[PDB]
């Protein structure tokens, strides 16, 4: 199964708006899903997640440092940051600690950015399958509710200055069977599944395909990338 990946202008914006391109902080990092990307912009990245079994599988580079902590005691120097990042949900922070930690490894001007993207879109026959898919076939299934990630963080409660981020998307190049297995990632296709026995892939499978057209034809796919972000400390 394929994920989205976030794009290098994600990640070339971050360098720019940073203070400095010297050191980024990468806040549950998983298995370093987005420090490799980073590491393009920045010359070290200090990747922390809480978990370790992602920790252990986590992808190496020359330039980041992987650690089993949480967001919030991350064991860094003080002072020693330039940007800070937290692109899988903000699991399991506690928001306030949070906030106290970076403002301790910030540098002057530092900047966080929560990022998080959007529902998939691909053309407007496509789209309104998923969207039956999404908020028809799988409403009863959907996770327990994620307030802020589900906002595009709108509704974070955000202690710092901020920034105005740019539109940015997701692009991948996929054929039908990529994006079902896409799809098959969401919690609310295994959650369905639990309930009811049945596969809603299964179910939507022939409606895509008409939509599709050729199913072997790799398409644009994007997801809106959703970014809230500040200055940790002023310059």
């Amino acid at each position: 199964a394929f994920r989205p990946r976030y794009p290098r202008a994600l990640f070339r914006w971050l360098g720019e708006v940073a203070p400095a391109r010297g050191d980024a902080l990468d806040c549950g990092c998983g298995s370093g899903q987005a420090s490799l990307g980073l590491a393009e912009f920045f010359e070290r990245v200090h990747a922390v997640d809480p978990g370790e079994a992602q920790i252990r599988q986590a992808l190496r580079h020359p330039r980041v440092t992987y650690a089993v902590a949480p967001a919030e005691d991350t064991g860094l120097p003080p002072a020693s940051v330039d940007v800070a990042i937290a692109a899988q949900a903000m699991h399991w922070f506690d928001l306030d600690r949070f906030w106290a930690e970076l403002r301790r490894v910030a540098r002057p001007g530092a900047v966080f950015a929560a990022v998080t993207y959007g529902l998939t879109r691909v053309d407007p026959e496509v789209d309104a399958v998923v969207d039956r898919l999404y908020h028809g076939l799988l409403a009863r299934d959907w996770p327990p509710e994620r307030v802020h990630v589900e906002s595009g963080y709108r509704t974070l409660p955000f202690p710092f200055p901020e920034l105005e981020a740019p539109p940015l998307e997701i692009e991948e190049r996929w054929p039908m069977d990529a994006f079902l297995g896409y799809l098959g990632t969401w919690s609310a296709v295994t959650a369905h599944r639990r309930r009811t026995g049945a596969d809603p892939l299964a179910e939507i499978a022939p409606a895509l395909r008409a939509a599709w057209g050729t199913p072997e034809r790799p398409l644009r796919v994007t997801w809106p990338i959703a970014i809230r972000a500040g200055r940790i400390l002023p310059h």
